[PDB]
DNA sequence: GTCTGCATTCCTC
DNA sequence: GAGGAATGCAGAC
């Protein structure tokens, strides 16, 4: 037998990969139970032809955002252990279990829509530091999702990433000779005969059957250098289709991003680069210091990379020696050893960016524009970073002290020190009325952090974790409804609530975390053969009962009612293909009861009972607690009203499964 | 309060 | 109009 762990952000997550196994893999014999209350489990026996395989998959639900906050050790260590330097997480990380320890397989991130401007590289600090560590990153997107104007669910038109986002994790797999791929599922909302923009989108970029080909291979040690060439050419296949669908005065054409991807230029040394600058955009509020008489001499001797209006451009070595004496007359700079270091005979990255909004809180989106620089040129390239937004006077004074605190506790300022060469801040200090400027030599202090590793040690994450949570109610669950009470419905979560009717399944995607008086479910759960009507069980987890908010039970029905006000996104025929919405569902066709779900440890009274259905307006309880000696899950059902008991009797006469271990539950009722 | 995930409006060319 | 610049809320701590 082999043994697999699965760590994900949650029980979902680590679910979506066993149905990419699943996919591909029929199994003759499939077992699920539990390895300890938090570790669910998924074992089966499987063959090719004469040969057959017996597979064990256990999930760790929740990663810890320290060294023993929820598992007794971080299985993200493993990736800090080999360079993974800023604090990224992504979503899934698959182990194998060989000599007492767990050796990282693959790191996959999945993105339910393909995301357009500066938020399509607001996240790219994850396949920047993963990908530095030779541990593959698999970035799986659903292509297309629409983005609605969510007061009446109404489509916005399709708006694309920049070609050279897909590109960068072509050029990181490059640059660190590691498997580093954007890969493209179709979407259910993929539907080219209604929209033009996808007239000339080539279907073969689609990867669903090669992403499950990959992950099985891998699992079974066997060369994946075919299934990765195969991935590679459909990220360029998708490079190819956005770029031949922008205007080419100002971006690089397909024809420039192939000779890069072929080696016959690297992207610093085009020919054809120069024919436009760069030429950073810069709000007329965002203004203070010199700050555009800066931008004024960026655009004196710049030379656009891939677009002219990306935060980002070369100053060729050949104007090196001049952009560096405007600079330095602009700012009074005097010093001749500084001068010397800045005038280094090399091509010099210029990155511009705000970094802070008014108030000095860092803007998310400006993490990942050094990472995707990295990506895209190398690590290695010599960056200098111009910084002109608002400053906290608790910033500037770290930076003239010790720049290394400043990254150790704010993601944005940990991208810029590991990764540029100088820092220069021409920037307003909140609180005083004209700019701070600084220039900061950091070449010395981040070829240290490039070397970085945490303490080298094997890993085996103990099963049992410090404490029961919120991650645990949801696994609890998730189990509970989906594998042991008989109810094939796919029922709702955050991405997505799937309704089935007569023989179709009707789809609304695109889901806000609010409406106007509701709040997003956490879990739906559909019951057809309980009442005339299906019954759609909304439920909130929260790890104490105290948690659940003021009126939550009337929230999550209200939420499903918003969502009856519209025609669902897409729909199907089960038996037969995914369709554009049609037809609009009826609510009194449907029964709705909420729920709230959370950990007590026998605290509640008859009356504390009394009092969260006064507080909530829930139609049932649902109290857990773990027992230790032996490992069990005791569950107590309280009901509100008659249509909960009814729902409670029927959980309880069918809590049994052919598949699912029953035994590590007992339902006190 | 600070940090980070999420995602929508604003503004330049 | 295209698309990058710029922005704040929320949850957990
Ligand atoms: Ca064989
Ligand atoms: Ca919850
Ligand atoms: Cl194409």
């Amino acid at each position: 037998m082999n043994v697999f762990r699965i760590h994900g952000d949650n029980i979902i997550e680590c679910e979506r990969v066993i149905d990419l196994i699943l996919s591909k893999i029929n199994p003759q014999k499939v077992k699920r139970g539990f390895i300890s209350l938090s570790c669910p489990f998924i074992e089966i026996i499987f063959k090719e032809g004469h040969d057959y395989f017996h597979w064990r998959f256990d999930m760790f639900p929740g990663f810890n955002k320290n060294t023993n906050d929820r598992w007794n050790s971080n299985i993200l260590d493993l990736l800090s252990q080999k360079g993974s330097f800023l604090y990224e997480t992504p979503d899934v990380i698959i182990t194998s279990l060989n000599n007492g320890k767990e050796e990282i397989l693959m790191a996959i991130v999945f993105c339910s829509a393909l995301q357009a401007g500066n938020q399509a590289w607001q996240r790219s600090g994850r396949a920047y530091s993963v990908g530095r560590t030779g541990y593959p990153y698999i970035y799986i997107v659903d292509f297309v999702k629409y983005e609605l104007n969510n007061s009446d669910r109404s489509r916005k038109n399709l708006r694309f990433p920049n070609p050279a986002i897909p590109y960068s994790y072509i050029s990181h797999s490059k640059n660190t000779g590691n498997f580093i791929v954007q890969a493209y599922f179709r979407g259910e909302e993929y539907q080219p005969k209604y929209d033009k923009k996808l007239k000339f989108f080539d279907e073969t970029i689609f990867a669903e059957d090669d992403i499950a080909d990959y992950i099985i291979a891998k699992l079974q040690h066997r060369d994946t250098s075919n299934i990765e060439q195969l991935l590679i050419n459909k990220n360029l296949k998708m490079v190819e289709f956005l770029s031949k669908n922008t205007k080419n005065d100002n971006n690089f054409t397909y024809s420039e991003w192939e000779s890069i991807y072929n080696g016959t230029y690297r992207i610093t040394n085009l020919p054809s680069l120069g024919r436009f600058k760069f030429r950073k955009k810069i709000a007329e509020k965002s203004l203070s210091g010199k700050v555009k008489e800066f931008n004024n001499i960026v655009q004196r001797y710049s030379v656009g990379l891939a677009s002219s209006d990306l935060p980002f451009g070369v100053i060729r070595k050949e104007s090196r020696n001049d952009f560096i004496n405007d600079v330095c007359k602009l700012y009074n700079i005097n010093d001749m050893k500084i001068i010397k270091e800045l005038k280094e005979d090399a091509d010099l990255i210029v990155c511009m960016l705000k970094g802070f909004k008014p108030r000095g809180d860092d803007n998310r989106p400006d993490r990942g524009a050094l990472p995707l620089v990295a990506m895209l040129a190398g690590e290695n390239a010599q960056i200098f970073t111009f910084i002109y937004g608002p400053l906290i006077k608790g910033a500037i004074n770290l930076i003239d002290q010790d720049i290394n605190k400043l990254a150790k506790r704010n993601g944005l300022w940990k991208s810029f020190v590991s990764l540029s060469d100088f820092i220069v801040l021409d920037c307003p200090i909140i609180g005083e009325s004209y700019n701070e400027f600084r220039l900061i030599i950091n070449k010395n202090n981040k070829e240290s952090i490039l070397r970085k590793t945490s303490k080298q040690q094997n890993i085996l994450v103990d099963p049992t974790p410090n404490h029961y949570q919120e991650n645990d109610v949801d696994t609890v669950i998730y189990s509970i409804f989906k594998y042991i009470v008989p109810n094939n419905p796919p029922g709702g979560d955050w991405s997505g609530l799937s309704i089935i009717r007569n023989g179709h399944e009707f789809r609304w995607l695109s889901l806000p975390r609010v409406s106007e008086n509701g709040k997003r479910p956490d879990h739906v759960i559909q019951i057809l053969d309980l009442f005339e009507k299906p019954l759609l069980l909304s439920i909130e987890s929260k790890e104490k009962p105290n948690d659940l908010e003021p009126k939550i039970g009337v929230q999550l029905i209200k939420y499903i009612e918003y969502l009856f006000d519209f025609t669902p996104s897409v729909q199907r025929k089960i038996a037969g293909n995914w369709e554009f919405g049609n037809k609009s569902l009826v609510p009194n066709d449907f029964i709705l009861l909420s729920a709230g779900a959370f950990i007590d440890y026998d605290n509640l009274t008859e009356n504390d009972y009394e009092k969260i259905f006064e507080v909530t307006g829930c139609d049932l309880l649902i109290a857990i607690k773990n027992q230790n000696n032996p490992q069990k899950w005791v569950i107590k059902f309280k009901p509100k009203n008659t249509i909960a008991e009814k729902l409670v009797n029927y959980i309880k006469l069918n809590f049994k499964s052919n598949i699912f271990d029953t035994g590590f539950f007992h339902i006190e009722g």
